[PDB]
């Protein structure tokens, strides 16, 4: 079995108005998929987190080390490609592009052995996960307080057990947003907050001290990803558990954060941290200190399918009866190609997402959707 | 003053036979320049280290935050662009692409103020630097021992005060290469060794212990860039000063290495570490412990010109009469567009390279060479 | 371009009654400016923090290394002069005197290139800053509680968004002062406290625990500048963010404090820490852990102008929309030559200070004021 | 008993040609004495290390806190004056000026109680010390190798048991100088080396490794005083014991160096580190780890007299029969006012200097010499 | 001047009923004085903390190194005697016995120079100190709660500004005692607690958490003196400042505790820690981190006189107007020879104790009291 072709597929949809987090303002949904074809006809699919056209370019640069290789040998291919572009690599785009490749190769490997990826990863502890809803972005002329209060009441009505709202813009308004969301969702629904690294350490500590009374399960990216000493200060300075990981990369970046005691919850993204091959190594590292893994999930149904395979296989830390299980980050904001790339959608039903069990990722790509939402040439 | 256009120029030349280091095998010289044009006509030039097409793609992704901006405001632009692509950035391609942009903007700023970059950086301590020659690569059916012995005798005859040879392939053959080169160059010429991270820690310690008698001024990239504990072990375990930095990025990556006590010589590349804006911050960090900076230099005359501006401005650590000054890494292997991109070559004369003092980088690009050596479309 | 003369100008005004902080009692305003003249006629101005006549003497001792030098080469001159008097230097007067020289040279450099210092520092993120008012000093037979309550209500009426009061004399009376000031300024105006290192660690922790309910944004110089372990204890032992820096010096002194985790806010003074050349290096160091910089500002309009240039150029940490920006420390106590040294005053208008954008510091010295307020010969 | 006057006396002698170390080039001997007079007629004398006119200015700034004070209360006066100028003080000139004041006050205190300072410090362990000779400086057109070889043979012939030569200029020439001096002085005379912080860490380690075979008792100021991590690297990287201290200040600066494990020998200067009051505290600190104190001595007979009082009182670490005793640094280069300031010279006789036992410093100043060598007005 | 005789004087008074702390039960007051006589007739007096007959035996063992020595040379004698018995010494009785000797020698030295010890120590910052009263011991059939409530109301009525009560027996009863004492003394009198190392770490943390609401200025010897990690846990685990030092010894024992961050207040005893010679070194060490010194005082008027001399000389940390000053521990329990050993008592008058200013300790021993209260032969 040999890889014969490696392709990328850029997807875009323009929004009605731009969406803003504290870390970014964007006016379109833009994603990239990786397609790897084999000499026996087998095709695998993956997705890369982050800047879409630059990821496509890095996948193309890796392609020379993929063509002619046996796609079943995922550890060998991962290490060879990791080393090939390591010099001006190590974090960021060199790992997000390798993650998409890795996911496509594990899809091929599952198809070849007739096994779901979750089985090849070592087994299925669970057949479904509870999802949590993520919030809307800041938009021009939209009041964040009432928009988030209504939107999260709407998520509660759909059956989500938890939701996560975007802050990081300014302590006082962010507190008004948190208070209004708690009022709107009632006392039982779980609530998380994500600052998108918008805060200074002092802001993040002040916000956490003042928000903790609203019952907040974690505080995601309080500060920038490079200042691990700042993460540890926020963790020690206010009471809300701190989460991060969607902007860290590989076993070395993740170990740097765990060594620093940066987080209570580590949040590797399948399509960013290095793929299935590397996320299993990151999950090992998290067991040394007992730090919970909850994946970060952002992107199309291909990303969702990959994250679901890993979530079926995640081993509890600790094992006990009815252990703490992963929950699935579910973006509810507008993206017509999120599900359209799949022949069958991977959707929350009363807040719960069932994990496929077919070979590989357990999905079938809709190639007509790739054409329909193709990103226009520059 | 406003930026109106940002372009990249990909350059390629195929070699007669592939060149191999321990870290890579390549069959062509492939580089990318950045061109930034302003509303008043001013044009600046820069270069990005590393994978050429992926760098071009990341420069294109940054371009949206550059158009319409005042190019004189280099710290503002650097921080804005750094944050824009930080999430799946931080090291590697997101910093090598920003370095090329930064260099072009400092070229514009010098042209605008009528000042060499070295002057804007704070002054010229020196008007020239001594260069050292780098060695040939491993080639199919070429004996490394005799090839390096002859090649380095040829560099000595050209007047280079020092040379650096490539090892990392295997302790015993590498020792034969070092011994033959010392014999060939005589007792006075300085000698350095670069393993291109080819060694285990045990190999690197064994090689350094056994090579130290040949008089070796530093041992570059003994081990992989992510294992800073391995660098510190090599530093403590054998007597040759350890050098690294061409595969680290930004103030945070460089501080991580200095904190770890990884190196005796830190080797930021102008076109990789973040450009002039960030290399000044890295040079600050190196003064906290007294670690010598010697830039890494690889690429075309644009990279050479940038590195020379920084070398004129480097402050001695410590200041004394006849202090330890930077020496210029000078690749002598075949590349017809290395100098052709410049209207006037920046060449060693009896081992010494004179540093331009005209506005900006002090060079004039030869646009006809950009066409002649343009990389063929995929 | 060559420096031809270096002069100092001592200024004094006797007060109606002495002013006391916990760290000092003084009966006059006494300051020193530095004037550097060039062979082409260009003149630059600077100011030194601290003992005026001793600063003038240290500037005179540096003058021998300045005459005949190119003033545009600020990094070279800084490093040469720093090394010249380092042996019995390193902190204190050797750095405050060099700061005044450095500021005058950056004023010359901006005039020469036709650029504001803020532009040469890398760009203007902002054109104005909000000022905060500092409080009155302790005076004989004046009740601190009512004096501070009235004075800070008067600052609120002038439009200052925040104010900082002097404590450090004794926990119980200091708490009465803080309580009365909070009552007088209302619930929205921000409040900071400065102990001028008057407290033991135990006093400072007790004061912070008992004062935190009044809403205090930082606690400045709780303890003496040499006991960095005491700073870290105060930071960990009570809830008010700790600030310091006006009594630390250079990259090495500031790094010592940051390494120790001494402060939540670092407060370099342009005229004390080493000038523009060194404060940019200190600002780099603060980004490693994410410690906020808020400059310390004390002295004449020349100091104010220098601090404003640096504040226009300060890069947010982190970058976000509407980031945390520097605020300007504005002494409101009596000093007739504070503004008189400038042809145009740099004053708060409804609490906001606009940052000049002319070449260099963007000011014009009033030489007649230098004569009018000249310090009498000993 | 009350202080009534505090005066300084600046002394200068121009040399025939300038003298150069790696850290400085000077063309005159320039020193400052402190004279403190009391209401009962008692006068005390001291000396300040470092820049003479700036020290005089700082002594004048302290004078306001001295007049009217009881000079017998040396700990109270030290702490009051230390705090008075601490803010822009802490190291350097604020401590060298306080050292001269402190020495004059201990001279007064000894005269008042009819006791040598050595007795008031706690007793005389010894009545004499062996001196070591320091070497000549680098001079224009003088070969350092032969000049040092002849000069040190001349010191050997005068009976000095040891000598210390100046290096720091460049590893190869410095090694030639060390080798020639060892040849010239024979195998028994002790040899020390002082780099005046001229070296990078790499140079200092290389020099120490290559020089150790010549039998070197210590290696003084290998690197700059602010890089304590560099001192520890030099200490660990080559075999010659490392010495420093003449460019550190006070208990906090000295503790910083000892904490860092910077030195095998700590070298406080009576006229730089804080005087008798502070050097006793530094000597305490050195006993925590067992680091030997050997004072640094540079200046006139007043400095020599102060250093001799402290050397009589230094407690062995450890106490044993025939313990390791301090040796006296004795500058032999030309200075006609070194001894002329005293009515009776304090000179080495066959290498040994006898320690006065009269009240205070045990000397009588020659006021006619103060006039003869008075520094010309600026 | 030479020492001719060294004598000890054992004192005893049997109590009506035994007194118990958590650390000890005793039925008599038992103390030892040291008397040192000189060839010129001068006599000095000192006291040793701890077991009286064993201290007398250790003083006798030191006597051989004292006879014939010059008593003015206190640092030489201290170091010689310290080394003489160091091998089976270092802490405990070898230092408490040396402390008594040291005090007698400083008494001789002050008489010889006609100076109070406080002056020889460097000056008098204060002429009096405020005393605090210590509480009664536990006694058979006496209710601790009502006994302490009444006794401390009686101390308040005598004018003491503060008092310290004995706990360490059991958390619940100890809390009842603290509550009753706070009720009895009113809201202003200061309150301290001393567990005499009776508690486990868990008890001490629980007690401090539950007692802090009663307004407690320090918590003395919460745990045993050898478990410095336990001290640091108590300090970090409950809010009352922790004090210790009366059971530590010398610069090395005290530095061990300060290094460990064991205490907020260090409490050397003049008659235990090494005397005046060593307590000055301990006071130096406490300034490195800013830990307050408050001496421990237990014993006769000779101990009281020594402690008062040191308290006059203690330098504020930090210096400020109206700084934090030492307060004097004043045992009020029955001991007829406490004051009888002095010709003039050293007593609190409205809570304040005036510090003698005569030569030496400033006291005159009543030799008739030494006979009257002589301890009966075994
Ligand atoms: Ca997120
Ligand atoms: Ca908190
Ligand atoms: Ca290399
Ligand atoms: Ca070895
Ligand atoms: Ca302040
Ligand atoms: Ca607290
Ligand atoms: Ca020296
Ligand atoms: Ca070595
Ligand atoms: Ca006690
Ligand atoms: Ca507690
Ligand atoms: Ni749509
Ligand atoms: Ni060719
Ligand atoms: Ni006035
Ligand atoms: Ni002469
Ligand atoms: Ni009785």
């Amino acid at each position: 079995m040999k890889i014969t072709a490696v392709r990328t597929h850029l997807l875009e949809h323009r929004l009605d108005t731009p969406f803003e987090s504290a870390s970014m303002r964007f006016d379109r949904r833009a994603h990239v998929l990786v397609e790897i074809e084999c000499d026996d006809g087998t095709v695998g699919w993956g997705e890369c987190l982050g800047p879409a056209r630059p990821n496509a370019a890095v996948v193309q640069a890796y392609s020379g080390w993929l063509i002619g290789q046996d796609p079943r040998q995922t550890e060998k291919i991962w290490a060879v490609l990791y080393n090939a572009l390591r010099d001006q690599g190590q974090r960021g785009l060199s790992l997000t592009a390798l993650s998409g490749i890795d996911i496509a190769l594990w899809d091929i490997k599952g198809k070849h052995y007739g096994a779901s990826i979750s089985m090849l990863l070592g087994g299925r502890w669970r057949e479904s996960v509870r999802a949590y809803a993520t919030g809307s972005f800041k938009r021009d002329n939209v009041d964040r307080v009432s928009d988030n209060a209504s939107e999260m009441a709407e998520r509660r009505a759909e059956g989500f057990h938890a939701c996560k709202i975007k802050i990081g813009f300014g302590v006082e308004e962010d507190l008004r947003v948190i208070a209004a969301v708690r009022e709107a969702i009632g006392p039982d629904m779980r609530l998380m907050i994500d600052a998108n690294h918008g805060y200074t350490v002092t802001e993040a500590i002040t916000l956490g001290d003042r928000a903790a009374g609203f019952g907040i399960d974690w505080f995601e990216e309080p500060v920038v990803p490079e200042q691990l000493d700042a993460y540890a200060r926020v963790r020690a300075g206010q009471p809300i558990p701190v989460a991060g990981g969607e902007t860290w990369h590989g076993r070395y970046g993740m170990w740097q954060a765990l060594s620093a005691g940066a987080v209570d919850i580590l949040q590797p993204d399948l399509c960013g941290c290095g793929g299935f091959s590397e996320i299993q190594k990151i999950a090992t590292l998290a067991t040394l200190h007992g730090v919970r893994i909850v994946p970060h999930v952002w992107g199309t149904g291909v990303q969702i399918a990959a994250a679901l395979q890993f979530m079926a296989a995640m081993t509890p830390d600790p094992v006990r009866v009815n252990p703490i299980e992963p929950i699935m980050e579910f973006d509810r904001t507008h993206n017509p190609f999120r599900q359209a790339v799949l022949r069958e959608p991977l959707e929350a039903v009363n807040g719960v997402v069932t994990i496929p069990d077919g070979p590989g990722l357990g999905i079938e790509i809709n190639r007509d959707a790739l054409t329909e939402f193709r990103m226009p040439d520059p």
